């Protein structure tokens, strides 16, 4: 009766997406951990994506948030559990992950669960919206609260 | 801590692909129900399915196996569940399901989990296990020993 | 004067078609709504019955016409004077069937399809899939337009 | 020496099929091609006349023989001494359905496939979209080979 | 009246691009072909450039302009008192990529894609793979614009 | 005497890698695997070591052989009189990009393309993902031939 899951990703920033994904794994699993990746050049330092991650999901009793590095099977199995949750948005999705997901069920017997992003967002990315928001459009319905202040502040 | 998924499927027979999605289901959730489809022309009968499945996961001790029929949500929401774990070979597989996923969500506030299918199975379907069969070519390997010698005597 | 033809069955439309057919009657001069009358496969519902629910959805549309069709597209297209074809896709395998077929009304015709990417909201929604949830008892009310879902009801009944 | 086995039901061949037949007929030493029936559901063209349609377009390879068969193809490949099998492809699509046989092929019999992406003016043009188009009238004189079209009019005439 | 912008980098053009800019032509009362610029990244050729090789195989068509943007794409065709951009696409591959764009660009401009499936004889040839075959040494003299070759040629020596 | 050349950059050869030669080998009468010298991007081994650990695994293959080459590869191969590539393919992914470069590759020179379908149980394996795996401390053992297992472990310290 202790299950869990990892969702890792850089969340650069989190968008609407991502936390429709932390919401739907935090309902099905007993402990969700969100990974944030550091990466040795983001908009956001880890610490600032972090913040916005607890900001979003303060109503998430059984999820907390952690930077990672490295290999992304150790991450998950020095905290005692064996399954990674990620959104996908399309079959070509599929096709990148599904290597790394058997790659990862090989070397470490860690196992991927994916769920479909929910439609709304399926066209939203933090790329995208870092993109369309540098030339000025209006990106606010696709990201949190929280983020969306604190991007503006970033190119102001 | 009560946590479960439905695995949902004709099984028509199970192949070790689908055993394998079981399999992952059971280790990550305390209760998976796999859900053998009725529907209104199989080679194998509901009951011979279920056989076949129970035969193959008895070292599940967390797994059982039912028929079904009608809504699938209402099917999983009837037990108490909201998950659904199906396995996925390629990305238009994701592309068909995902379709499904996000109705299902909707009219029912179900969520789909989908795992990548191990490797070695990646061509292995019921149907075309059924057709080489038929036509006398050798599929031992690519269905558990439960399954294989039923489907000899069902041709012979 | 510009125009498009929006074929389909439409068995029934869906709020997917709608968006299809609101953005085609923004962009081309005339708009006509092409309803298939299959003789081997029918329906839910009758030509009749699918051509009025697509008026109603479209009652604001002056530029759209709803007319049946029958047999070869391309003909039914030339044969009003004009030479596009507007479609919407889901996805890329939406792009997949419908492709090859684009590129054989081009060929044997010079008609050209123009596709739109669907809006998200409804992306799932397919006509098949709204009958097969709602005949089973699922609530398809959020995901068909007005005109359609009291009288999907009706027929399931 | 080398060989290989190019399988389809074709019915009709296709210039896409012509051209996988003449990359095949290039790079091995002899090509089959091998006509595949199914004893249950009859085609728009018989046995006879689907080989002498393929016949009547592939005169110009030597080194290409044409044979009809039934059941499992990695039997009639391994019967006439060879274990690989040449098919073109279009899409990610066809990829995706065909890896399956192929892979099960080799599992099964040890019978390699090799695909080649198919010349790309004509690889819209199947045979049953062509059979489709043509069965309502569609002009598909310039979409065929010369040694199939006129029948094809003629079977559905 | 009505209206479309067909963007891109051009960098060549290609007879791809070509191909859709002579389609939106047929199917809009004007067209603008938007060659759209990164001030920072220099590509093969200027801006100047790019547009001339445009102009020079465009010229059949009166109805269509070239200019030059940069910066957000709904802004471009919003001052221009346009809603519409058409596009070309070869695969499944390429509508999941422009899909996303599409979308954005409706959800915050209100500005609509029409996708149209190239020619399928040269879609294969981009800009990109174009320029890197010329790059070394390989003989695209059939595969491009007669007002692109021998300036591509003429850069790259 | 028919032959194919079997082109990448192997860096390292992977067990998927030599499942192509392998069945290369068993199809056409001579193989050269051609070895890619990226003068730009140097990868984890020389091309000397790339050779030498092809040439460790392939030690049973009389009719393939191993060489450098650099630039336009349909040169590589029609200066050894041939025109046929082999490569492999592990999803429908993999097709969409080197269908662009097959098509390509086709037109330039005459030059075929065939791909195969991996074998299932290293289809997720990439030179890439092994080396990335590898660095960080996984365990890649059972996804890498004998020749280069060890050697990897070697570089990476
Ligand atoms: O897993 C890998 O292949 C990998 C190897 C080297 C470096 C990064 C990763 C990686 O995939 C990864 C992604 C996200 C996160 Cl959050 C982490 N992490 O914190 O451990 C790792
Ligand atoms: O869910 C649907 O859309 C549906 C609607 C009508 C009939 C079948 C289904 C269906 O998808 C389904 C598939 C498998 C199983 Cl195991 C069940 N089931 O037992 O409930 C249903
Ligand atoms: O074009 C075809 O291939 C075809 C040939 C026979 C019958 C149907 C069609 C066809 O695709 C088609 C589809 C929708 C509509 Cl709405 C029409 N129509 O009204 O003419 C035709
Ligand atoms: O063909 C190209 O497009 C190309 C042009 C410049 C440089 C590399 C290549 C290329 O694709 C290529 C790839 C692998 C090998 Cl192994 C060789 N080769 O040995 O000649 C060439």
């Amino acid at each position: 009766s202790m299950t869990g899951a990892v969702c890792p990703g850089s969340f650069d920033p989190v968008t609407l997406g991502h936390l429709d994904v932390f919401e739907r794994a935090a309902a099905q699993f007993d402990e969700v951990i969100v990974a944030v990746l550091i990466n040795p050049a983001g908009m956001f330092t880890v610490d600032e994506r972090i913040e916005m991650i607890r900001e979003s999901t303060a109503d998430l009793p059984n999820l907390r948030v952690e930077s990672g590095q490295g290999l992304l099977v150790d991450f998950v199995r020095e905290r005692g559990l064996n399954a990674i949750v990620k959104g996908l948005r399309t079959g070509t999705d599929f096709e990148y992950e599904l290597q790394m997901a058997q790659m990862n069920k090989h070397i470490a017997g860690v196992d991927t669960f994916f769920v479909a992003t929910a439609p709304a967002y399926s066209f939203v990315s933090s790329s995208l919206a870092k993109e369309v928001a540098t030339y000025g459009g209006d990106v606010s319905a696709l990201l949190p609260a929280s983020v969306h202040q604190r991007l503006l502040g970033k190119l102001r």
